[PDB]
C-alpha cells in the first residue's frame, strides 16, 4: 500500500471516532480524520459547547437531587490519617498507591472518608433516613494494566437508616443506569458488597452495611452506598476505546483529540 | 450576666448567620442558635438539597456557555515544568507556596497554563474569536492575613482574537457580577491589569494581553481574560463573615456549621 506502520497506525487510532466508519496512503487517510475531527469540535463549539466530564456530573447531580439525596462537595486534599482510619494503614500496599502531601496531607482516593464525617454530624440535624452524596476529583497511582487513570471522578452516594436494604440499593443503581443509558449487570458471602458489572468492565463495588470500619467513623447505623467513575461511565456511553478519552485531559476533549 | 467568655462567644458566633438578630446565659443562647441551625439545614433538605459552591458553578458555567465560551475541564494534578514556564521559577517565593506531588507533578495553583494549551491547541480548529474558561480546584499555602484559603476554587474565562480589548473584557466582567447580583468596581501603567473589587476584597485581577508570557506557550495573539475565586464570590453574595464558610468543608455546609 505500502503497509501502515505501526506509529502511523496508532496515529490514525488517535484522530478516529467510534462512529467513524483501504488502499490511500498515510497522508490523506491522516488529512481525513483531521478535517472531521476539527469539524467536530466546530459543531460542539458552534452549538452546545459543554464538556462530556462536567454535563455529566451536572445530570448526575440532578438525578440524585431530585430524589432526596444532599449535594456533598467536601475537600479533595484529606488528612493521612484519614486514610488510615479507613483501613489503608502505612503496612498496606494501597498505601504506595496514594498521592501524599505534606507530612500529614495526601490527596483522597475515594470519597468515604469525607461521606463517613458528614453522616455522623448530619445525623444530629437530618430527619430519617439521612441521604447524601458527592461527585468529584479522586487519586490513585497505577500500574500494571493501567486501564486506569490516575486522576479520576467519583460519584459517591449513600444512604443511612430506614430503606438501607440490598433490594434498594440495588433499585437506586438500576434507576439511575437506566437514567444514563448505560447497559449494566450487578452480581454479589456475608458482608454484602455488589459489583456493578458492563460486559467484564467493573463499573463499580457496592457496599451493604453496617460494617465493622463504621465504628471508627462514629456511624453504627445500616446504611446502604455505591461509588461509580465518571470516566468510566462516559468511556461505556461514548465507546470510547480508551478512558483517557474521557479524563481531565490536555489530549482529548469529549474523545475528539486537540493535537490536530 | 456574666459577660461570656471569648471562648463562649467564637462558639456562638460559630452558629451565627449574618440574617440572625443580652441577659441570657451561655447555655439558651447556644442552645437557641443550635435548632435554628438544625431547622436551616432540614429546610435546606426538604426543599433544595444543592450545594452553593456546586450551584455557584453551574451557575458561572450557564452563562458562559450560554454565549460562546467552551467549558473546560482539565488536570488538576499539573507537571511542575507548567509552573515554572509562567514565571515561577524555583527561586521566587511563590515556588514554596505550590504543593508539590513526586519530584515531577504539583497542585495547579491557577488555571493559565492549562488553558493557553487549550488556545494553542483549538486556535487550529476554532473560528475566530476561541472563546474558552474553566472552574475548578486549585491550590496554594498560605500565611500572614490568611483570609486566603489553601483549597479554592477558581473561574478562569478567556477569549483569543477578535474582540479582545480592555473595553469588553470589563463588559463581560459586568454583565457577570451583575447577573451574579455582586457589588463590585473596577481600577486599573501598560501591561493593562484590571483588579476587580467589591469593597476592600479583590474579586479578580484581569488581564488584557498580549503579553511576554504569551510566547513561552505559543500563543503570539490578542487576547482578554479574567480569574474569580467561587468562594470569594459566595462569601460576598452570602455576607459569610469569614471564607470559610464557603470552602469544601467538613466544617460548614452552605455556610451553617456541622458541629450540632
Amino acid at each position: 500500500a505500502p503497509a501502515l506502520t505501526k506509529s502511523q497506525t496508532d496515529r490514525l487510532e488517535v484522530l478516529l471516532n467510534p462512529k467513524d466508519e483501504s488502499g490511500k496512503p498515510f497522508r490523506e487517510l491522516e488529512s481525513e480524520l483531521l478535517s472531521r475531527r476539527k469539524k467536530d469540535l466546530q459543531q460542539i463549539y458552534a452549538e452546545e459547547r459543554e464538556n462530556y466530564l462536567g454535563k455529566l456530573e451536572r445530570e448526575i447531580t440532578r438525578f440524585f437531587v431530585d430524589r432526596g439525596f444532599l449535594e456533598i462537595k467536601s475537600p479533595i486534599l484529606i488528612p493521612l490519617e484519614y486514610i488510615e482510619r479507613m483501613g489503608i494503614d502505612n503496612d498496606t500496599e494501597l498505601s504506595k498507591q496514594i498521592f501524599r502531601v505534606d507530612k500529614n496531607f495526601c490527596l483522597r482516593p475515594m470519597l468515604a472518608p469525607n461521606l463517613y464525617n458528614y453522616l455522623r454530624k448530619l445525623d444530629r440535624a437530618l430527619p430519617d433516613p439521612i441521604k447524601i452524596f458527592e461527585i468529584g476529583p479522586c487519586y490513585r497511582k497505577e500500574s500494571d494494566g493501567k486501564e486506569h487513570l490516575e486522576e479520576f471522578t467519583m460519584l459517591n452516594f449513600c444512604q443511612m437508616g430506614s430503606g438501607c436494604t440490598r433490594e434498594n440499593l440495588e433499585s437506586i443503581i438500576t434507576d439511575f443506569l437506566n437514567h444514563l443509558g448505560i447497559d449494566f449487570k450487578i452480581v454479589g458471602v456475608y458482608g454484602d458488597t455488589l459489583d456493578v458489572m458492563h460486559g467484564d468492565l467493573e463499573l463499580s463495588s457496592a457496599v451493604v452495611g453496617p460494617i465493622p470500619l463504621d465504628r471508627e467513623w462514629g456511624i453504627d447505623k445500616p446504611w446502604i452506598g455505591a461509588g461509580f467513575g465518571l470516566e468510566r461511565l462516559l468511556k461505556v456511553k461514548h465507546d470510547f476505546k480508551n478512558i483517557k478519552r474521557a479524563a481531565r485531559s490536555g489530549s482529548y476533549y469529549n474523545g475528539i483529540s486537540t493535537n490536530l
